[PDB]
């Protein structure tokens, strides 16, 4: 039981499961085994009538496509498709937000405004907007603007792409023709180029994944940005994390997704229905966070994030989950089937994202407190069908400490140097006090014991001092087993990474350490490292493939984490990817993905489904980019 | 070896190419089967990478995925993302040109020009665009930025969908939310829908893919429009198809793909490279067309259809096709093997489209005779290796009367009625002369022995009455049957068929009748049926969905015949497919796609594998129409 999963509540609700015959996504994937071997190898094409077309990794014939594709043509089709719908997500998530903002600074929209004053006027900065004597929702108007035209050609290539990167690294990738014209123009030509009868050029077509994968990022970067300027930019805060930050005698109501514009007022809102939440014979409203959209109220507002990915449905499995909010991206369709065992309503709120057996709120800007008044009092009749009836909500609860924005980073590194805050932290890398930096990102995967590889790597790489920043659900595994706790720094971190978390976080007043992993917010928050790794690079004068910065997807499951390792590789970084993505089926392409691209951007990517072996290569890794900037390791 | 292809040309160049082993696309084929039963019904998802996933269509377990998607969510969203690559496709063919077009306008490219006056004149009336006292390049400009913006949100939506289709019919897709914001939006909000954890709701995703479609539909209109402008709308014309338009004794340049942006200019330049050929010891620079961007100069200059579809390679099996310009859609890589025993120099131009192993020549509209030029000379070489060495080129071509556009249609119309065009094609539409319209389109599926669908079903509706139009491999198809030559009327059409046929014909000025089949052009050309079947509709005070029009993609392949079909579909028109798409996994799906769509669009598909009980439905669909507005049949 312990082989589906390292979390303890998740084993207990497991058993609960089990013990009452609720299917489970384990359960599923034991019906699925064994898995096809063309497909998992990418050696398999459904790109037109004449398919499916599977290509035996060894052996006889069928050796090449019916209409001539071979097989690092299909494998580089698959994985470009895969980058291109990762991106239309994130670029979706951010099209999405630059749609409310521009709505709010119009008048459009009362619920939302301008919260981060400080953080639109450098965007608009950053961008060439004038903010001098303007208007501040004139010049959000304007920000809005630019981000939705970023989505296709105009003058300019993607500015959230060539104005985020140093630029040298920007003239690196333009060099190659890596930089993207338009989000949507990029994710189009990937499904024109990938189709039929299109591109056949492994190089080529690999190549334009790279510019797609620049498109995701801009995505990410963009709704970071907007994110920021509406909802604000976190701060530290304090939390806790796991299935026992559940209350049988409040109303549960947990939010889960990506995208925060609708949670955000959730969590406003709630607290208005507390009077309410109270008459119905309750605590008050219980609001909990699930996935990318948990971890945005969670580096927020300290909303406690009740589960992550993989095990969304062993929520449902306490009995107490009153009300399951979802606006889209990486909901398990089976929760809306599980309610009907659970006594949960789950309630979709997005057009685009709806599935059989919910009921859905269709949600608008113009009326999120409307909507969500109404959601909330449906959540209020759940919990008072439950009222005095047992529930199993697994005692199992972790310290969180999160709200590690790069400008929070900035601002408690600048407590030890006001005026060039990058200095401490770039001195402790130059005199061995931290090793590298090493990014966690990306899912779990049911194939992957949840939260093994995470944890495995952290600990690896935090005893050899490696600072570890983590975002989206690698986040969520490294904070459900205690590495957002300062409390486990003496464990978990060497001896100079212990010093550098204590310096600097007595500094900020609290009297200890930093917690062993800093918590840099959701999937799209990883624009927020990018945002950390070219500062620093500005700051040493050197590309970002010179830095000894690593990345690590190390339980990826969705086909966003595969835009995200690519585009980590093409900003030059050495990037992880702990379960094996579909390219194993052509050695030329593996060996591009691993090796030759290292010619191109200096990134690359490291194929390696033991923990250990995978953390001992990104320690060669970062120690590598040590030795090339002439420091010891 | 009959069970391969129909065509006769075909069967001698199999028999040559079994006689030296060279492997072909029905020797792939072979060596593929048996074919995944997963894949082929739909029932098959890869979207993250928890997979892949298949589902049983009957028995035990596998039932669902892995993290809970049915087999209806899985099926829909394959087929919702066959549908957006589609209209990638057309959308990035349609958007070169607009491109085109706003650098000759703005004078950086000299190559190209404004070559029908009036069509533009025209689109920009339609779009609302002003041209009294405007300059051509002016308004010529100002199409093509609003040909590109309608690739995006912007104030309106999709004009190329809005203006084109009659405004009830507008109203129709506009109440259930099916008309497209931008295509290259609706492409992403596909791949974002689709992918894991977002929508996993039948209807809902299969209400998207309509949007997709209808955003596809726009793409096709939009290039017909922009090829039009910049080399003009055809005319009627007369040529030869099959094989034998090759010529030993001639320079063979095979113009293959689906942009005519290169091979229109191919086309000039080699007249003038004539003198070059001649020296070379030829007679001169033969050219030939392949697949749709060879219809397209078919269409426009009456160049010979050499081949078609999946029987492009026999053109080098000839061992006198000296060169193969591709630019992309439908290309066989496997020619670029296939070269190396032939002698032919395949020449890709396209950045996006490359293969391994062939000879690329970057094409810019700013270089294109200078591309030309190099292009033409390295055939040229190509012949001078061939020399007095033998060849097999098939004595076998057919008569080929095309060029009817939708204005030459209504020109040759006006003949009987020069200020009310439609009214005799409607009059004998009424007193049962024309029982019907039937547009045939799409490719051709190496599982369905080449163009026996197509001709079965075309006997079938001409010998009852139905006027029968054709484009892109469809028309490729019944062109080398015979279908093209009004000497075969007699043979072919029903007495009141041949009559109005006769009639045109004769006020026409060509003294025989219309040839039994009326070729619209290339695959983007469907739009062209679209203004047809929408002007007969205003004619007639009805929607599309009340007319006695239907459509086959009697032989789908790619993934752009689904999602024509799918729009088809959309703006009212029952639409056979020949071919089993990946909808059979999920009996839900598949009412939806043939029975309710009924409720929404008045379109439905109509699978069915027999031509013959095919061609007995699409007469039923036909007469069903007649029978509602009152018709005899
Ligand atoms: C022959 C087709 N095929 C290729 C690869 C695998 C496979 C790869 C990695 N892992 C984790 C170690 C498991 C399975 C299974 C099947
Ligand atoms: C069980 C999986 N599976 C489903 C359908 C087919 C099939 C369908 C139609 N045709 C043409 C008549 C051939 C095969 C084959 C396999
Ligand atoms: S595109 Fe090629 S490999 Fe893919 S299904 Fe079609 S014939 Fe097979
Ligand atoms: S999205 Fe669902 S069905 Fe598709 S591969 Fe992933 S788990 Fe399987
Ligand atoms: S045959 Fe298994 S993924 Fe296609
Ligand atoms: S298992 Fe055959 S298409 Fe996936």
């Amino acid at each position: 039981q312990n082989l589906k999963s390292t979390d303890r509540a998740v084993q207990q609700m497991l058993d609960k499961a089990k013990r009452e015959g609720i299917q489970t996504v384990w359960d599923r994937y034991e019906a699925m085994k064994p898995q096809c071997g063309f497909g998992e190898t990418g050696l398999c094409c459904r790109h037109c009538l004449q398919g499916p077309c599977g290509i035996l990794p060894f052996g006889d014939e069928p050796k090449v496509g019916i209409c001539g594709a071979t097989a690092e043509v299909i494998v580089a089709r698959g994985l470009d498709r895969s980058i291109a719908a990762g991106a239309a997500g994130h670029s979706g998530h951010a099209k999405h937000l630059a749609h409310t903002l521009k709505k709010a600074v119009q008048g459009k929209a009362a619920s939302y405004m301008i919260k981060d004053r400080t953080k639109l006027h450098s965007i608009a900065k950053r961008l060439g907007i004038p903010t001098e004597g303007q208007k501040d929702e004139d010049i959000a108007l304007e920000v809005a603007k630019a981000a939705l035209a970023d989505f296709h050609e105009k003058d300019t290539p993607v500015l959230w792409v060539t104005t985020v990167l140093p630029p040298s690294r920007v003239k690196v990738l333009s060099a190659h023709g890596l930089i993207p014209a338009g989000i949507d123009h990029e994710i189009a030509e990937i499904m024109h180029r990938t189709s039929m009868g299109c591109d056949a050029d492994a190089q080529n077509l690999l190549l334009g994944g790279l510019r797609c994968s620049l498109a995701d990022l801009a995505g990410c970067y963009m709704g970071t940005d907007l994110a920021d300027i509406l909802f604000g930019t976190p701060a530290p805060v304090v939390t806790e994390s796991n299935l026992g930050v559940l209350k049988a005698d409040a109303v549960n109501v947990a939010v889960h997704g990506h995208n925060p514009v609708l949670s955000d007022i959730i969590v406003s809102v709630s607290k208005e229905m507390e009077n309410e939440a109270r008459a119905a014979g309750a605590t008050g409203i219980n609001v909990v966070g699930i996935c990318c959209t948990g971890n945005e109220v969670l580096m927020r507002h300290g909303i406690p994030a009740c589960t992550h990915s993989v095990s969304q449905e062993m929520a449902m499995i306490t009995g107490a989950l009153d009300a399951m909010i979802l606006d889209y991206q990486c909901i398990q369709p089976s929760v809306a089937t599980i309610a009907e065992c659970t006594g949960t309503t789950v309630i979709t709120t997005m057009e685009m994202s709806k599935i059989t057996g919910a009921t859905h709120v269709n949600f608008a800007e113009e009326a999120a407190v409307e909507n969500a008044k109404q959601i909330l009092r449906l959540a209020i009749d759940t919990f008072k069908r439950r009222k005095g009836k047992p529930v199993e909500i697994p005692n199992i609860k972790t310290k969180v400490v999160a709200g590690f924005s790069t400008e929070a980073i900035i601002n408690a590194l600048s407590k030890l140097n006001a005026n060039d805050p990058l200095k401490p932290l770039i001195d402790n890398v130059v005199n061995g006090n931290i090793r590298g930096v090493c990014l966690f990102a990306g899912c779990n995967n049911v194939k992957v014991p949840q939260d093994q590889n995470f944890t495995t790597i952290a600990r690896k790489l935090l005893k050899q001092n490696v600072l570890v920043v983590a975002t989206g659900c690698g986040a969520g595994a490294l904070m459900r087993h205690g590495f957002m706790d300062p409390a486990n720094v003496d464990e978990l971190c060497g001896d100079g990474l212990k010093a550098v978390l204590t310096a600097i976080g007595e500094a900020n007043g609290l009297g200890g350490p930093l917690p062993p992993v800093l918590h840099m917010g959701s999937c799209v928050d990883n624009s927020r490292a990018v945002a950390l790794v070219a500062a620093l690079a500005n700051r040493l004068g050197v590309d970002l493939d010179r830095l000894p910065v690593v990345a690590s997807a190390a339980e990826a499951m969705h086909e966003k984490a595969v835009a995200i390792g690519t585009w980590a590789v093409t900003i030059g970084l050495p990037t992880h990817i702990g379960v094996l993505p579909p390219i194993t089926g052509s050695l030329p392409v593996t060996q591009i993905l691993t090796s030759s691209v290292k010619d191109i951007t200096g990134g690359y990517f490291i194929v390696e489904l033991d923990p250990e072996t995978a953390a001992d290569k990104l320690l060669a890794a970062i120690n590598e980019r040590r030795a090339g900037l002439g420091l010891p390791w």
